[PDB]
């Protein structure tokens, strides 16, 4: 299933994804593997991990 932005995130460097806590943000791809998935944002764009983001069941 897809899933939706949970929690927030804090800025790091140019990879990561920051963005805030229920927000309007879904994994798009993944890495390949059940570690962390690519998603984009309105703002921008950058990795979010899935320890952040839960499905929508």
């Amino acid at each position: 299933s897809l899933f939706v932005a949970l929690y927030d995130f804090v800025a790091s460097g140019d990879n990561t994804l920051s963005i805030t806590k229920g927000e309007k943000l879904r994994v798009l791809g993944y890495n390949h593997n059940g570690e962390w998935c690519e998603a984009q944002t309105k703002n921008g764009q950058g990795w979010v991990p899935s320890n952040y983001i839960t499905p929508v069941s």
